[PDB]
């Protein structure tokens, strides 16, 4: 019993990280196979980053002007190319540590664990949701630039996000690993707002049948709505709608709990209206929207 | 910016994890050097757990019960010691990925990672506190028994903790790794109440001063106290009172943001007395507890 905020083991990852340093800035970059990924604005001062031309100031570089380091040992640049907004370095090594991986772009709500590094050096791991405005919502100080996002499929790791920009707001931005940004962000230091933060409506109600499971039940009530009488209340809350897809997903935590998807809408629909009157769910005084549907499957059956 | 509830990088522990199987019952194990350490529980039936009696049951057992595999591949068990409730099993090889590594013993308050395993495989990493009643609120299925807690410094990793019960009120009760209980509990399926689930006074405090560093400043009001006065609120709402040790270990967080530990103790205050009134801290709308000062300090430096 109990239900946490879990992240992936981080292990595969931590093998995979180096140090780049590109003139005086030093960030974090993924080595897989022989190519190490990182964030083209390592090529930047800070100055440049206002107004930054990539495809000149990449000109002005050369292989032998990467400095890449994998714990203590230096990797040999044999190559680099620009896609979209990272850089691939390719090196002459191949990573030992190279692990099963994909590239994975991934949906608004979606979730995956992030490792946090410095220097090329690992700090902490935490989970994420990727926002429905393409921001997330991390723990990133100067330096962390290149910290990637992953999902693990038992041996599998898909590789899903890069860190790349905070927001003057000091919300979150970067890109796939092909390097294109989620949602409508630049790599450039410019008024850049994100749109509205709104709540993940399937992964709230994920996580309240997670709370059932786990035996937290006094917000269950005796009502039912229907899909479009729910997402009215929604939509005044700033939840995002909830399709008959978000519907199917929950099938399975509806099917084992005995409460109809339905019904646990309305359950949430009353939370809204009526708060929680100084209650909490799984130790939470709000509505958690950071667990998947898959994601509270997968820790209330235990998947390694 | 961004504060986030982050445990340590997971790799050094996920080499470190196997399964022990005695008889029916399959757990983890945590190798390092040529000793596994898992529950001494292991050598029970669930029938045994009513009233175990763990000399006689060992009685009946040799080295080659224990069946110890490291991913797939089986270790040999050439002796076998019961240390309080842990059982040690030596083994013929030395984890060749034995980290830098100590057992400690936490005091009450003190946060570390747990990597929750099942059959020596990790599922996920988070971050948890041990619970002023020596209870920790972690996310443990069946199978997860010897999953471990642990703290890293640098390259050293400190475990602190092997899980071994879930109490009937669903909180999770173990050992350090020298297998003696963190509180009053023993390994016996029987009636174990917990006492009062106080709140860590010190770790709100740090999380606060968090969100003063991060932006984060509603909150702070015209007000200062005294640690007398402070603690007489601090009772009434079941927080632990706040020692002139937990005022110094807060210095440098004071320092930082030149806010007073005791101001910051006037703010705690009229939250406790007032509630947030539906606004929210670093996304919480309730007082964390599960940050040290520690925490606080080493996520807003970004140490590695
Ligand atoms: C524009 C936002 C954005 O966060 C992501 C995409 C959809 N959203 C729409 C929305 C707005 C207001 C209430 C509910 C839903
Ligand atoms: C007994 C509890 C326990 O959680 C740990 C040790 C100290 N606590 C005392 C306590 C009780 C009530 C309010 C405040 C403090």
């Amino acid at each position: 019993s109990g239900f946490r905020k879990m992240a992936f083991p981080s292990g595969k990852v931590e093998g995979c990280m180096v140090q780049v340093t590109c003139g005086t800035t030093t960030l974090n970059g993924l080595w897989l196979d022989d190519v190490v990924y990182c964030p083209r604005h390592v090529i930047c001062t800070s100055e440049d980053m206002l107004n930054p031309n990539y495809e000149d100031l990449l000109i002005r570089k050369s292989n032998h002007n990467f400095l890449v380091q994998a714990g203590n040992v230096q990797l040999r640049v044999i190559g680099h190319s620009m896609q979209n907004c990272v850089l691939k370095l390719k090196v002459d090594t191949a990573n030992p540590k190279t692990p099963k991986y994909k590239f994975v772009r991934i949906q608004p709500g979606q979730t995956f664990s992030v490792l946090a590094c410095y220097n090329g050096s690992p700090s902490g791991v935490y989970q994420c949701a990727m926002r429905p405005n393409f921001t997330i919502k991390g723990s990133f100080l100067n330096g962390s630039c290149g910290s990637v996002g992953f999902n693990i499929d038992y041996d599998c790791v898909s590789f899903c996000y890069m860190h790349h920009m905070e927001l003057p707001t000091g919300v979150h931005a970067g890109t796939d690993l092909e390097g294109n940004f989620y949602g409508p962000f630049v790599d450039r230091q410019t008024a850049q707002a994100a749109g509205t933060d709104t709540t993940i409506t399937v992964n709230v109600l994920a996580w309240l049948y997670a709370a059932v499971i786990n035996g937290d039940r006094w917000f269950l009530n005796r009502f039912t709505t229907t899909l479009n009488d729910f997402n009215l209340v929604a939509m005044k809350y700033n939840y995002e709608p909830l399709t008959q897809d978000h519907v199917d997903i929950l099938g399975p935590l509806s099917a084992q709990t005995g409460i109809a998807v339905l019904d646990m809408c309305a359950s949430l629909k009353e939370l809204l209206q009526n708060g929680m009157n100084g209650r909490t769910i799984l130790g939470s005084a709000l509505l958690e929207d950071e667990f998947t549907p898959f994601d509270v499957v997968r820790q209330c059956s235990g998947v390694t």
